[PDB]
């Protein structure tokens, strides 16, 4: 299993492209951005959201491809 800090919100899903969004919630791109094409918002706490907000955790990203390696 994987730790928590490498997967989506809730989810059991590992992130392999893990954006921060403003309000501090890290998760996939592939979610965030495929939530976006519904609604301008922030899935959790209703804020406006749109796709330039979102940042990218390069160091998160690269510990995460490293634990990857473990097989």
């Amino acid at each position: 299993d994987a730790p928590d800090e490498f997967r989506d919100p809730l989810m059991d899903t590992l992130m392999t492209d893990p954006v921060r969004l403003p309000s501090g919630t890290i998760m996939d791109r592939s979610i965030i951005l495929r939530h976006l094409l519904n609604s301008p918002t922030d899935p959790f706490n209703r804020q406006t959201l749109t796709e330039s907000m979102l940042e990218p955790v390069p160091e998160l990203k690269e510990q995460i491809q490293a634990w990857m390696r473990e097989k």
